[PDB]
C-alpha cells in the first residue's frame, strides 16, 4: 500500500483537485504517483503566484527558486492565506515523495517548475499586451504543464516518445484550457485586481479592461468575449491530434476530460452577457456525463463537434468576429 507520507499526498490531491483526483488515481503504474506529485508541486507554485497577500519582493525569490526547494528536505512556507496553503505548510511531505520518484520523473518536474517560476515572476507586474504575449503567459502557467505531463507519459513508456517530443501539441492542450479559464473568469479576476485579457484585443472596444463590467458597455464586452473565444477555438485541431495519438486508456481519460469540460465552458460563455454581469452555469449532471463519455476518440469528437455546432448556429451575423468564428469551426469540421 502507501507510506504515511504518500497517504498524505493523496489526501492533499483530493483536497485540491476534488472530483479530478479520481482520474489521477486511475493512472496506470508509475504514472500515478508521478502525476500526483507533479500536480501537488504545481498547486504549491500556483498558490504562491496567486496569493496577493505576499509582496512582490517576497514572492519573486520563491518563484525563481521554487524548483530548488524540491531538493531542500525541510523547506516549507507558513504565511499563505490561500485555499491550498496546506501544500506549502507541509511541503516537506510532498518533496520527500518527489525525491522518491525515479530520476527520469524528477528531471521533468524540476525543469518545468524552474521554467514556470521564471515566467510567472515575469508577469507579476505587467498586464498582457499582444495576443502573442497572451500565448506566452498561457505557456508559462499551462502550456508547460501540458509539456511536462507529456514528458512524464513518454518517460514512463505507457505512451510513445512522440507524445513528449511534440511540444507544440502539448502546449496547445494547455493553452486551450487556460484561455478558456481566463475567458470564463473575467469578473472574478477583475474584482481581484488581475487583468489577463490581452490589451491588443480589448482596446479595440474599450479604454480600460474594467469597463466591460459597466452595463452600458455590455454589447462591446460580448463582442470582445466572442473574439477571444474565437481565438481559443484555434487550438482544437491540436487538441484532437494530441488525443488521437494516446494509446493508454488511463492517460486518454486523464487528458480528454479537461478538454471536453473546456469546450463545454466556451459554448456556455459564447455570446453570453452573464460572463460580465452574472454567473455562468454549466449544468453539472452534464459535467459528470462528459467525464463518463470521454473515453475514446469517436466519443470525444462527438462532444467537441456538437458544442461547436451549437456555437456555430448561435453566431450573430453582426458580430465583428462572426466570419472568423464560422470559418474556424467550419475548418475544424472539414478536417
Ligand atoms: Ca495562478
Ligand atoms: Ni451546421
Amino acid at each position: 500500500s502507501l507510506s504515511s507520507s504518500l497517504k498524505t499526498c493523496y489526501k492533499y490531491l483530493n483536497q485540491t483537485s476534488r472530483s479530478f483526483a479520481a482520474v489521477i488515481q486511475a493512472l496506470d503504474g508509475e504514472m500515478r504517483n508521478a502525476v500526483c506529485i507533479f500536480y501537488l508541486v504545481l498547486r504549491a507554485l500556483d498558490t504562491l503566484e496567486d496569493d496577493m497577500t505576499i509582496s512582490v519582493e517576497k514572492k519573486v525569490p520563491l518563484l525563481h527558486n521554487f524548483h530548488s526547494f524540491l531538493y531542500q528536505p525541510d523547506w516549507r512556507f507558513m504565511e499563505s492565506k490561500e485555499k491550498d496553503r496546506q501544500v506549502l505548510e507541509d511541503f516537506p511531505t510532498i518533496s520527500l515523495e518527489f525525491r522518491n520518484l525515479a530520476e527520469k520523473y524528477q528531471t521533468v518536474i524540476a525543469d518545468i517548475c524552474r521554467r514556470m517560476g521564471i515566467g510567472m515572476a515575469e508577469f507579476l507586474d505587467k498586464h498582457v499586451t499582444s495576443e502573442q504575449e497572451w500565448d506566452k503567459y498561457c505557456h508559462y502557467v499551462a502550456g508547460l504543464v501540458g509539456i511536462g505531463l507529456s514528458r512524464l507519459f513518454s518517460a514512463s513508456e505507457f505512451e510513445d516518445p512522440l507524445v513528449g517530443e511534440d511540444t507544440e501539441r502539448a502546449n496547445s492542450m494547455g493553452l486551450f484550457l487556460q484561455k478558456t479559464n481566463i475567458i470564463r473568469d473575467y469578473l472574478e479576476d477583475q474584482q481581484g485586481g488581475r487583468e489577463f485579457w490581452p490589451q491588443e484585443v480589448w482596446s479595440r472596444y474599450v479604454k480600460k479592461l474594467g469597463d466591460f463590467a459597466k452595463p452600458e458597455n455590455i454589447d462591446l464586452a460580448v463582442q470582445c468575449l466572442n473574439e477571444l473565444i474565437t481565438n481559443a477555438l484555434h487550438h482544437i485541431p491540436d487538441v484532437i491530434t494530441y488525443l488521437s495519438r494516446l494509446r493508454n486508456q488511463s492517460v486518454f481519460n486523464f487528458c480528454a476530460i479537461p478538454q471536453v469540460m473546456a469546450i463545454a465552458t466556451l459554448a456556455a460563455c459564447y455570446n453570453n452577457q452573464q460572463v460580465f454581469k452574472g454567473a455562468v452555469k454549466i449544468r453539472k449532471g452534464q459535467a459528470v456525463t462528459l467525464m463518463m463519455d470521454a473515453t475514446n476518440m469517436p466519443a470525444v469528437k462527438a462532444i467537441i463537434y456538437q458544442y461547436m455546432e451549437e456555437i456555430y448556429h448561435r453566431i450573430p451575423d453582426s458580430d465583428p468576429s462572426s466570419s472568423k468564428t464560422r470559418q474556424i469551426i467550419s475548418t475544424i469540421r472539414t478536417q
